[PDB]
């Protein structure tokens, strides 16, 4: 089942099985798009002082990017997006490390800053954009721009989530 997002379309999820102290997390999912910005997931509550991990397409490439309180880091793939093809994504984060690998390229890694460890979260996961969007001046535009494309198969801490019954926002489903 894959979905479809015009540029408008932002599904709200939250974690599976209060304030939770996540020491990991592990994303998995294929994307068709020909969108050289635009905010694909954003994990964390989404406000101004809030710890994130979010995966984009910033300037033609995913790219990851994390703070869990002492200043993020970015992890940038080396594989043009924009090709209008399915394409795997598998990203991870361990502590502070963290792996990127855009389909069969060689994992980019990486490490933010000494201190923080755990990302501080409710549970919040958004897709194809985010309703809190106070960013779009304090980050690249990419993270303030819609998704425009398809998404299947979406793997959160290794279990599945369900695109369309999981989503607490009744959007507007509209397949690929
Ligand atoms: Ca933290």
């Amino acid at each position: 089942e894959a979905i479809a997002f015009d540029g408008r379309t932002y599904m709200e999820y939250h974690n599976a099985v209060a304030e939770k102290a996540l020491q990991s997390n592990h994303f998995e999912l294929s994307i068709k798009t020909e969108a050289t910005q635009g905010l694909i997931l954003w994990s964390g509550k989404g406000l101004e002082r809030s710890d994130y991990i979010a995966l984009a397409i910033v300037d033609g490439f995913v790219q990851m990017m994390y703070d869990l309180g002492s200043k993020p880091v970015v992890l940038r793939s080396t594989v043009p997006i924009n090709t209008n093809h399915w394409t795997h994504i598998k990203a991870y984060r361990v502590q502070r490390e963290g792996s990127l690998q855009v389909g069969n390229e060689a994992p980019i890694t990486g490490s933010s800053p000494l201190g923080a460890t755990q990302l501080d979260t409710d549970g919040a996961l958004w897709l194809g954009g985010m309703e809190r969007l106070s960013v779009a001046h304090k980050l690249p535009k990419a993270y303030s721009t819609g998704f425009i494309g398809c998404i299947r198969d979406v793997i959160v801490d290794r279990q599945e989530l369900h695109l369309v019954e999981d989503a607490l926002n009744n959007p507007t489903i509209l397949h690929c």
